[PDB]
Parts: structure tokens; C-alpha cells; sequence
RNA sequence: CGACUCUCGGCAACGGAUAUCUCGGCUCUCGCAUCGAUGAAGAACGUAGCGAAAUGCGAUACCUGGUGUGAAUUGCAGAAUCCGUGAACCAUCGAGUCUUUGAACGCAAGUUGCGCCCGAGGGGCCGAGGGCACGCCUGCCUGGGCGUCACG
């Protein structure tokens, strides 16, 4: 499989991938943006804190109508942030896959950082909703593809 | 320096255009003349070692028989067959079978409902199997009426 980015150090890097994951694309894009050059161990602790409501995820685009918390005040002075648990758990699973792929290669888990993370839109799935005056409207999910490369340096 | 918005490029997405095809369609021309009470067209239900549909067939049920060809069928498995009266999800057709219906015909019908007759075969009982609609034609049998007569 070809990712959108080459490792540039293919021997010293590990990758993980997920297609058509049933999690909101807009929520996962912000989660992926919050850990762009993060070290692997700090990324895991950050995502567990998000799961535990101790650290918020900053919502910069796709942010209209998002509350303000003060847990996100650093690196987002307006309080716009949230705690997307499903999008955090899905990324955590990918981080554990790439981590074990690195262990097979023998790269040390320490000094590993996310050199590439990407969320792309999957094909949408169809459901239905009913409206007043006998009308039917779409009721759609927005799944995503997630790509992840860990690198030593 | 960063976020946001806009923009340019590279890669990845989304989507199914374009290109090349085509056991289909459309148009034209030719030949032939063959449905049914000997039950048609249509409808239903069944039928395979594994099938729902389509295709095929009818309790002989993806087939029996004859002829032809001549070694397959296959998705899986088991059987049969090979210098042979002999394989085939083969071709073809003269021999057969052909459930419930339907013009549909004992009477009906949102009913597998309600009758009558004959009868192999084992007085009566049990029978397998089969009959019993309407209109009409020729002939036939049994009849009706002083309608027209004849003789008693
Ligand atoms: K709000
Ligand atoms: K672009
Ligand atoms: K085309
Ligand atoms: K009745
Ligand atoms: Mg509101
Ligand atoms: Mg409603
Ligand atoms: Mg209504
Ligand atoms: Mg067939
Ligand atoms: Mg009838």
C-alpha cells in the first residue's frame, strides 16, 4: 500500500492504516491535527487524557457551535475544544498497531514520533429519517480513512 | 512566530466521466404456413445428493425411449461407462409419461367444499380405474296431441 507520504527513512519507520472506520470524519481530523509531530509516548498519554476528560482537543476548523472549556486554553486561546472519545479510541488503536510493527522491526519504542498522520473521507453510508408531512430525509454517517507513520527521526 | 480564511503545486481521497469493447438493441430484405373439447394460450403447485431465481421438466418430474455422434459432466462429491448395444448439463426425433387448473365440461368456489352412475379385483362390504356440461347434425329407441286421415 502507498500512503500519501513516504517515510524518508523507511528502515527507521513503521506504518499503520485503517479504511472505512465508523467514526465521524470531522471529529477525527481535529484529533489527528492535535498530534502532528508528537512523540509516541506523549501522544498515547494525551489521547488517554482525552478519553478521561482531563485534556481537551482543540477544534479550529469544523468548529462552529463548539463550546468553550478552559482545558484547551493553552495552544487555543479561545476556549473552543472538545473530547471526542470515539475518534480518540480509533487513533489509539492505530498507534498500538504501528507500535507493534516497529517492535518487529526492532526500533525502540522510545524516540518514536508521529511523522505522518492523515484522515481522509470514506464512502458515506445511508440511513433514513422521517419528517413532518410525510417526507423522508437522508440520515448519513461520514466514515474516514486514517493513515499513520511513526518515525525514529 | 502560530491559528483562521483564500490561493498555487505534489501525493492521497471521493466520484464514475473519457477511451477501447459488446453472446444486446434498432432498421432493411428473404423463406415458410404449423394453436385448441385428441383440451390450447394463460395461471398454480411440485420436481435435483447438495437450488433460491432464471432455464428445463411433470409423481416416469433439470428427465424415460429411439436414432446420431463417439469419451465426457464438472462448483463439490459419489456412481456409471471406454477396440463399447457406449460417457455426455451432447445433437435430433418418429416411442412414452404428462399433477391442479384454465374455452373448462356433474354442481360450485375467499370451500382442495357438495352430489350421482359404472366398475376391474378381493349377497353385502372394500375397491384400482373411469364416467355424468351446453348447443347442434345424421341415424335410432321410447313417447305426446282427434293436428290430417283410413278401416273397424
Ligand atoms: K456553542
Ligand atoms: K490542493
Ligand atoms: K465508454
Ligand atoms: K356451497
Ligand atoms: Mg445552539
Ligand atoms: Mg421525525
Ligand atoms: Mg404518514
Ligand atoms: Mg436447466
Ligand atoms: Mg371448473
Amino acid at each position: 500500500v502507498k500512503y500519501s507520504t513516504d517515510p524518508a527513512n523507511p528502515t527507521k519507520s513503521a506504518k499503520a492504516m485503517g479504511r472505512d472506520l465508523r467514526v465521524h470524519f470531522k471529529n477525527t481530523r481535529e484529533t489527528a491535527f492535535a498530534l502532528r509531530k508528537m512523540s509516541l509516548n506523549k501522544a498515547k498519554r494525551y489521547l488517554e487524557d482525552v478519553l478521561a476528560h482531563k485534556q481537551a482537543i482543540p477544534f479550529r476548523r469544523y468548529c462552529r457551535g463548539v463550546g468553550r472549556t478552559a482545558q484547551v486554553k493553552n495552544r487555543q486561546p479561545n476556549g473552543q475544544g472538545r473530547w471526542p472519545a470515539k475518534s480518540a479510541k480509533f487513533v489509539l488503536d492505530l498507534l498500538k498497531n504501528a507500535e507493534s510493527n516497529a517492535e518487529v522491526k526492532g526500533l525502540d519504542v522510545d524516540a518514536l514520533y508521529i511523522s505522518h498522520i492523515q484522515v481522509n473521507q470514506a464512502q458515506k453510508q445511508r440511513r433514513r429519517t422521517y419528517r413532518a408531512h410525510g417526507r423522508i430525509n437522508p440520515y448519513m454517517s461520514n466514515p474516514c480513512h486514517i493513515e499513520l507513520i511513526l518515525s525514529e527521526k
